[PDB]
């Protein structure tokens, strides 16, 4: 019975079987129980439960009273429950639920599964140490937020209640509101406020009824169906966990910044470095540590020969685009006639060489001739085949060691990670139908939706992927409960910061197991670069001035223009000094014989130039605007100044070697997949764009209709347009609304139908996941060179005394502290008064027991000893600042008020500084905090690393994007009021949002975007600069990053 291991297989094969009966499960049509085929299965649901309560009852007797066990143990009590219970109309549906839970019981039947399994869960244990961090973070965040901002989202302007009144009207709704409703709110700033948006920027009608919207009060809802807002730490803490995922964190930044102050942003800064990027990083570390811890054929022209064939013909197959012209489709086709005969050609020669058994002994001859057969049945079969002729690129692997040598790497990665691959699957399909049993039919039908297992898997992949995945929270939290949140927490959660961080330890284990005297003396002179460092600083802040809205005949830009030339002629001189002391090329020790002299030549080579066309009154604004570009690259000559930045920059560039290939590899897939692309989805991408277009179905009935047909900003009409779609894609930000108009695509001059293919998922998320493989064998491939680098190289105040130095006082400190940590979080909006003294006095009674605290601390080791240990400072600035704080709220109760409300304010969110008492207890939190300080001196730099690369792209985006506009004629999706590139100050913010990435491809969009014919200064080739621009940002940004990351990654492994 249960001896025999053939019984195992019987179990697992009833597993499978319970498994598929889950999934067949129908949100909205089984609900009613009146269909055939629902009865059927459960029926089919009640077997499976007889054979399992049958196992555990003959189990139990074999081995009578192993955790596994005991969790099939939960199963079969719980689904009892639902089974017995059976008859109650009392929240039987509710209890349906707990079924999802029976497919968990195929991890102990698979031996890989239950090890992995096993491991992880014994490295849990010591994530505690990161988890008090993650208490921390948000307590402290959630508790600041609500104190400034609670209560301050429900603003809306107004009608005034005299004017409706004594005007005897009520035909206007009661407040402002844009005609998309509650879905974009308008909230205003309220009088004692200081928030940018003011009830007097409402825009008038387009006698107006709009300019009578002047009172600014709350109102009765929060922004999206009240799931965004700070009323409470319930719902700051959904905010600050959608900051901290980098989804939408700008859109609350800007309802604050709206409502509250401008200066809110320094509390989003923070959250996004604190918490965002270590904290949510520093359990990366952790992970991966403690897993760790646990004849002429032959001829080389000939092969030359045949490798330029192969390129060229794949070179060949990446010039179609939309529109082709016939004859350059006739070309193309004569071209794949030749190559393929060629291939023959080569196919016969190599059989007559070795003969037919002889060339079936190399592997690579045996793909080779399944090539031919294909190619020559398409010419003989004269289109499914044509999609299949990207699989010559494949042929190159014969002809590339490096490369065949890398991907054989690769191809056994794949062992190792298809026990974490089911792992995967097993996880989502068990809250896919949760899913589905929670927002059954109640999305109502949204394309992000539970309906069905196809679109209920695909709804949990994107929110993994952390595409969109607070529009699904919001659709969740409204249909059913606000408690909804928990369902995206623990998916977003174990999915992403503990099974994804598994998989990289998975992988790095896996791999880890007489004048010219004068100048001479000048140069060399130790101040020498310190003082030119301070000219340079001095450049930087002109070039940080420059805007476009700089009036000509103003003072500031005549000082601008005389800053240049002064700058120029020192940085001539300095350059002229080095040479005569060194010589141009000529000598050894010569001024260019070291790239960073270089670098220097043609910043001033350039300027040169630039001072020759200013001083041309002729057609050379074309050329200006070159140099203008180019002028932005001024700061670069810190690097060479600065010996900490030159050091680093030279390290980055050495971490590229290892990873050499891959890259290359993830090129050649961009171009494979591109290609691909193009063929699929060329002259798809077009649909009619107006308020009503149920009716249209072709290109001349939106113009009949006087609609107008356009184009996808991201398309793929061409290589070069799919190269920027697959980009966005592969950057999982807008990657859902690019697979939306592949399912969609219809035909050329046809309107998409919403799912018309869905078949072409598989081609969207295979590049995503083929894609996230690659650039996880990046990062592993530089920490495994970096572990490479670092191995290689008195009677009364006696008792008293005995008091403060026993553990007594101490822990009812801590005591003292949590019951003051749940007391601050008992306040929200519109408490009752009640609660407002309760509050109050609980807060005497801290300010009371610190101070006793204190007085016995100073009496216990004396004045001077008390002061020595930095702890017992800290106490003291805490108890003085709660006097402070308390005394001045009795004021405000007194009759004199002198005080100025922020004052008050700013003082009880200061309060919070309690907390950082119990860091002296948290000794495992301190100590996982040491390793970051262990590490700054090279993280120091890097960040120096990432400010200059900010200057540098902050400075340029103002010279290309200053003049973008938004306005209801040519309305932008990723540019609004709060992102703007008109001024260094805003571009420098902006950046830090792309450098996030979220909704960095919105801005891209509106750069492509044609302008106005009548708007004059619009650069012609923006669209092709902006790619640029933005690629560059976002590939040179991440590096830096991902280095701040290994950086401290190497330091935790070496001091353990
Ligand atoms: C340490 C934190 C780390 C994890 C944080 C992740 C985010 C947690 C979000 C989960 C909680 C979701 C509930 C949010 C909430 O406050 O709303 C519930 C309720 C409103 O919903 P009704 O459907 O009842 O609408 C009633 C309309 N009149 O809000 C309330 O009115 C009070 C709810 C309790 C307040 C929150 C106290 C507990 C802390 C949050 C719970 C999550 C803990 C996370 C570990
Ligand atoms: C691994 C995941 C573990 C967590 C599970 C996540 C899911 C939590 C449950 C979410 C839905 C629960 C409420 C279901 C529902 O429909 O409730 C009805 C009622 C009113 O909402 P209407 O749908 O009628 O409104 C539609 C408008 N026409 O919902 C509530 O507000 C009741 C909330 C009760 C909370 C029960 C669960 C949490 C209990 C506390 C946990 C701590
Ligand atoms: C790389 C080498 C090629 C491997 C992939 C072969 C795909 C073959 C494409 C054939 C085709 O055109 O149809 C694909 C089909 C679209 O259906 P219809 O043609 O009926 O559409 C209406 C016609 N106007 O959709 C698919 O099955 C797409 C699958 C793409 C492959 C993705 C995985 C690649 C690994
Ligand atoms: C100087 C250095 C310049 C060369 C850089 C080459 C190495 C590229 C490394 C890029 C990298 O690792 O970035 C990954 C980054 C992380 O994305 P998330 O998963 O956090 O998504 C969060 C939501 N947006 O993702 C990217 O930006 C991917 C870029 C494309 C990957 C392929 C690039 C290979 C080079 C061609
Ligand atoms: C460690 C902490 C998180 C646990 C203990 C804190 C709770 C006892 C606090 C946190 C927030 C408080 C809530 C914040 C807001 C509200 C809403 C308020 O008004 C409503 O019920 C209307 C709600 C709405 O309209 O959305 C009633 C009190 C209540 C439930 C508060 C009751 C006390 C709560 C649950
Ligand atoms: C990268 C390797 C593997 C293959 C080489 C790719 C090229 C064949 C691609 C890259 C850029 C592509 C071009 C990008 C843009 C255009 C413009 C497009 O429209 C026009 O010619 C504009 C006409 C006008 O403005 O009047 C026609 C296709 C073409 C030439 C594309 C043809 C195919 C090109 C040359
Ligand atoms: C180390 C480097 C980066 C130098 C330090 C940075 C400064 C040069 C930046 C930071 C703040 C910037 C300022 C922030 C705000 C403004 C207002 C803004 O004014 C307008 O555009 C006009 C407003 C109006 O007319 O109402 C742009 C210029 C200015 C002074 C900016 C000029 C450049 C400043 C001083
Ligand atoms: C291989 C992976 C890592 C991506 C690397 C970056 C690409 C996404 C960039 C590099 C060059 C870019 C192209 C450079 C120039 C153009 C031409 C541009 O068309 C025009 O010039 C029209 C505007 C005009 O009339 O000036 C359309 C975008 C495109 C194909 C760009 C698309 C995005 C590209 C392929
Ligand atoms: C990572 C490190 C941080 C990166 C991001 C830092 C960004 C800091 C500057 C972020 C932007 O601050 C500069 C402001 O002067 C903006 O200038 P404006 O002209 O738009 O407005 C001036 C007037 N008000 C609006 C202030 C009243
Ligand atoms: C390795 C790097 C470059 C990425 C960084 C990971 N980092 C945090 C988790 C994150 F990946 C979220 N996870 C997904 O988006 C995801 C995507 C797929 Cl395809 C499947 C699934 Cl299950 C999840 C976002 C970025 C960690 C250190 O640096
Ligand atoms: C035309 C109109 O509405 N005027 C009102 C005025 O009556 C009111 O006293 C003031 C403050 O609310 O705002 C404004
Ligand atoms: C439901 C609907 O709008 N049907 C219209 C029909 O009335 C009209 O005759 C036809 C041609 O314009 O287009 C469609
Ligand atoms: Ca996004």
């Amino acid at each position: 019975l249960v001896c025999n291991p053939w019984f195992e297989h019987v179990s697992m094969l009833v597993i499978m079987l319970n498994c598929v009966t889950l999934g067949m499960f129908r949100p909205c049509e089984d609900v009613e129980c009146g269909s055939e085929r629902c009865n059927i299965l459960e029926a089919f649901d009640a077997f499976i439960f007889a054979f399992f309560a049958v196992e555990m009852v003959i189990k139990m007797v074999a081995l009578g009273l192993d955790t596994w066990n005991r969790l099939d143990f939960f199963i079969v009590v719980a689904g009892m429950m639902e089974y017995s219970l059976d008859g109650h109309n009392v929240s039987l549906s509710a209890i349906r639920t707990v079924r999802v839970l029976r497919p968990l019981r195929a991890i102990n039947r698979v031996p890989s599964m239950r090890i992995l399994v096993t491991l992880l869960l014994d490295t849990l244990p010591m994530l505690g140490n990161v988890l008090l961090l993650c208490f921390f973070v948000f307590f402290i965040f959630g508790i600041v937020g609500v104190q400034l901002w609670a209560g301050l989202l429900r603003n809306r302007c107004f009608l005034d209640s005299a004017f409706v009144r004594n005007n005897n009207l009520t035909f206007l709704r009661p407040y402002y509101q844009t005609e998309e409703g509650e879905e974009n709110p308008f909230i205003c700033s309220s009088r004692r406020d200081n928030g940018m948006q003011k009830c007097s920027h409402i825009p008038g009608r387009r006698i107006n009824w709009n300019q009578y919207y002047n009172v600014c009060r709350s109102g009765d809802s929060n922004p999206h169906n009240g799931a965004i807002n700070f009323d409470n730490i319930g719902y700051a803490w959904i905010a600050i966990f959608q900051v901290i995922t980098l989804e939408g964190w700008v859109d609350i930044m800007y309802y604050v910044m709206d409502a509250h102050s401008f200066y809110n942003f320094i509390y989003f800064i923070l959250l996004i470095i604190v918490g965002s990027f270590f904290m949510i990083n520093l359990c990366l570390v952790v992970i991966a540590t403690q897993f760790s811890e646990t004849r002429i054929v032959d001829s080389k022209y000939f092969s030359r020969g045949i490798m330029m064939a192969i390129l060229v013909n794949t070179l060949s197959m990446g010039v179609e685009y939309h529109e082709q012209p016939e004859e350059l489709t006739n070309a193309l086709e004569i071209s794949n006639i030749v190559f393929t005969s060629m291939f023959a050609l080569e196919m016969l020669l190599k059989l007559l060489a070795c003969g037919p058994l002889g060339y079936i002994r190399n592997p690579y001859n045996i793909f080779d001739g399944i090539i031919v057969v294909i190619s020559v049945w398409e010419i003989v079969g004269q289109s499914v085949l044509r999609t299949f002729r990207l699989l010559r690129v494949l042929k190159l692997v014969r002809f590339l060691p490096a490369l065949r040598r890398q991907l054989v790497v690769l191809v056994k990665t794949m062992d190792n990670v298809a026990t974490f691959c089911t792992l995967l699957m097993l996880f989502i399909f068990i809250f896919s139908i949760l899913g589905m049993h929670l927002f059954g039919c109640k999305f109502s039908p949204d394309r992000k939706n539970f309906d069905s297992l196809l679109w209920a898997i695909v709804t949990v992949f994107q929110i993994l992927t952390q595409e969109d995945w607070n529009v699904v929270l919001y659709n969740g939290m409204a249909s059913t409960s606000s408690w909804a949140a928990l369902y995206f927490v623990a998916l977003m959660t174990f999915g992403n910061y503990v099974l994804f961080n598994l998989l990289v330890a998975i992988l790095v284990e896996g791999f880890q197991a007489r004048f010219r005297v004068s100048c001479q003396k000048v140069i060399t002179h130790k101040m020498f670069d310190h003082v030119v460092l301070v000219f340079i600083f001095l450049n930087c802040v002109t070039i940080a001035l420059e805007r476009p809205d700089i009036d000509p005949g103003s003072t500031e830009r005549v000082f601008l223009s005389v800053s240049n030339y002064i700058f120029t002629a020192i940085f001539v001189a300095e350059m002229m000094v080095k040479v005569v002391a060194l010589g141009l090329l000529s000598g050894e020790h010569a001024y260019l014989q070291s790239s960073w002299n270089l670098l220097d030549g043609l910043l001033v080579l350039v300027s040169l130039v630039d001072i020759v066309v200013a001083m041309a009154g002729a057609k050379i604004l074309g050329v200006l605007r070159v140099l203008r570009l180019l002028r932005t690259l001024r700061p670069l000559r810190v690097i060479s100044r600065a010996p900490g930045l030159k050091l680093v920059v030279e390290t980055l560039i050495s971490s590229l070697r290892p990873i050499g290939n891959i890259v290359l590899i993830c090129c050649a897939f961009f171009i494979i997949f591109g290609i691909l692309g193009v063929q699929l989805f060329k002259g798809k991408f077009y649909y009619c764009e107006g308020p009503d277009t149920r009716n249209i179905s072709t290109k001349a009935q939106c113009r009949a209709a006087h609609y107008r047909w356009v184009r996808r900003k991201y398309n793929f009409d061409n290589l070069g347009q799919a190269l920027m779609s697959l980009f966005v894609l592969s950057s999982k930000d807008g990657w859902v609304n690019i697979m939306y108009d592949g399912l969609d695509a219809v035909g050329v001059d046809q309107q998409p139908v919403q799912n018309h293919n869905p078949w072409m998922l598989l081609y969207f998320i295979s590049f995503l996941l083929i894609v996230s493989f690659f650039v996880l064998n990046m990062f592993v491939g530089v920490v495994v060179e970096n572990f490479h680098k670092c191995r290689q190289h008195s009677p009364t105040r006696r008792s008293i005394h005995s008091l403060c130095t026993s553990h007594y006082l101490d822990l009812f400190i801590t005591f003292i502290i949590c019951v003051n940590v749940i007391t601050m979080s008992m306040e929200h909006y519109n408490q009752p008064k009640s609660l407002d003294e309760a509050l109050k006095y609980c807060n005497y009674v801290f300010t009371i027991v610190f101070v006793f605290e204190a007085a016995l601390k100073l009496v216990a080791f004396g004045f001077r000893r008390f002061f020595k240990d930095r702890w017992n400072q800290l106490d003291l600035a805490i108890v003085l600042l709660s006097l402070m704080g308390i005394t001045l709220e009795e004021i405000e109760m007194s009759a004199a008020l002198p005080i100025n409300p922020t004052i008050i304010r700013i003082m009880r969110v200061l309060r919070i500084a309690r907390v950082l008492k119990l860091l002296k207890m948290a000794t495992g939190m301190r100590a996982l905090l040491d390793t970051v300080v262990q590490a700054l001196p090279q993280v120091g730099n890097l960040g120096l690393l990432f400010m200059l690369l900010f200057f540098i792209y902050a400075a340029l985006g103002v010279e290309l994007f200053g003049r973008l506009e938004c306005s209801e004629d040519n309305p932008c999706e990723g540019l609004s009021r709060h992102a703007t590139f008109s001024n260094f100050g805003m571009a420098f913010l902006t950046l830090f949002r792309v450098s996030t990435g979220d909704n960095w491809n919105g801005i891209m969009k509106d750069t492509l975007r044609e302008c106005s014919r009548e708007d004059k200064h619009c650069l012609s080739y923006l669209p092709a600069l902006s790619p640029v621009y933005f690629v560059t940002f976002v590939l040179v940004a991440q590096f830096v990053l991902v280095n701040v990351v290994v950086a401290v990654l190497m330091k935790h492994l070496e001091e353990s």
